[PDB]
């Protein structure tokens, strides 16, 4: 689900998944301009959102076999 550790924007929101679905999709340029950007989307720190950037970005390995 939308969480890498335990914390999140709320009980369950797409924002947590936006950091990636938006960034990871926008481009493969993992730089301050990226994290600092999505940070305004989910309303989180620029350097903090980085930790969540792996939320979905990492799930890519799980869904690789999960989905049909």
């Amino acid at each position: 689900g939308p969480r890498k550790n335990r914390r999140e924007r709320t009980t369950y929101s797409r924002q947590q998944l936006e950091i990636l679905e938006t960034l990871f999709n926008e481009t493969q340029y993992p730089d301050v301009f990226a994290r600092e950007r999505v940070a305004d989307q989910i309303r989180l720190q620029e350097s903090r959102i980085q930790v969540w950037f792996k939320n979905r970005r990492a799930k890519y390995r799980l869904q690789e076999k999960q989905k049909p």
